[PDB]
């Protein structure tokens, strides 16, 4: 279904994530700034 609005949205524009998890999310933004 739609689960796209999460508080723990992905604000990379052409990405577009959502998540549940801030395990996950921290190290989906870590390697989004390449670090
Ligand atoms: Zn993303």
């Amino acid at each position: 279904g739609s689960t796209g609005i999460k508080p723990f949205q992905c604000t990379w524009p052409d990405c577009d994530r959502s998540f549940s998890r801030s395990d996950h999310l921290a190290l989906h933004r870590k390697r989004h700034m390449l670090v």
